[PDB]
């Protein structure tokens, strides 16, 4: 039904739009509560982490340590319905940040690629996988306060 | 109901949008459109302005004297419904633009915290608060037109 | 009906999402997809091409190979029903590329000016004016993968 199809897509970018408010805020409860527990979320050069404490796993001990802070917007969000209860998802991400090493600005250009479940009427995240298409240090620039 | 929460939140993604291009395009009628006669506008450091005509006088005696031009890319919008009649929304935004002062070009990354209440049946804002995290000039580079 | 105009609003911002990645990834059949063969494509300073075919033509031998590689991230797409047939859309989209003139990174500020058509119950693109607001080489960086 168009009803169900429009719930289950503003379900989807709801979860989508709470992985990048997590980890940009730095909210665990949010971040915690978008996954399957046998959900799995790649890194290209890192590996695959599994679940809602996977997810923490890699934020808390890989990504979070190496930055002082970053933003990520999300863009272009792109959902294909595979089967009644399972999404694809595709969206360009636009990521600034202040990286510890060097005390450099950065620019990321980032495809996310996701999948999401519906498990008895409920949507969650079965996998992401995120890939890295622009990594470019920004001479002579860096993020600050007002 | 699915359907009128549904229709909320267009509703209420279509408020924030016309709040970005109205301040983008410096068009009156559409940034004037979208508040509540009593709603609040709090800028960190500059003060407090009420309803359509608080807006108008902020971008028109504060924001824009200071400023050739601007965009911003409004992202991540996430709502909740504090009650049936009562939305929270947080935003990401980034803005490019060209200062007056120093004619420098400018990179703002800013979170917009907002409120939204429904009134005999229909929605408008009633509170806007925006943060910016990065405020940073852009050495060497000016925003130019072809 | 609410539901009607819910769906509608979904298929427009799909389609207006399918020009960007067909656009971005190469993607010559999602980019296909989206155009009535009457549908008209102008950019300010090329001139104006018609329908999937025209679209084509404009990225294989105008388009693309000035470029290396770029991405178009869309913003705050605010959509009006002219008719219940006929759909206008307004769009902000941020662009970051590798020129091949001169190995030239850019930032590009565009607006998109959009139009849609409903025929027997489907909708596809029958206008779109891209307008660049900043055109601008970015001194000393250059995207590069990691």
């Amino acid at each position: 039904s168009d009803l169900d199809r429009l719930a289950s897509r503003a379900a989807i970018q709801d979860l989508y739009s709470d992985q990048l408010i997590g980890v940009d805020k730095r909210q665990e409860g949010r971040l915690a509560s978008i996954w399957w527990d046998d959900a799995e979320w790649t890194v290209e050069g890192i590996g695959t982490y599994k679940g809602p404490e996977g997810a923490l796993d890699l934020v808390n001990n890989v990504v979070w340590p190496r930055w002082h802070d970053f933003i990520h917007y999300g863009t272009n969000l792109r959902l294909e319905f595979v089967s009644a209860d399972k999404v694809n998802g595709i969206g360009d991400v636009l990521c600034l940040g202040n990286l510890v090493e060097g005390n450099q600005s950065i620019l990321i250009a980032a495809v996310y690629t996701s999948e999401y479940e519906r498990r008895d009427g409920v949507w969650k995240f079965s996998k992401l996988n995120g890939r890295m298409n622009y990594f470019t240090p920004l001479a002579g620039i860096h993020f600050v306060p007002p």
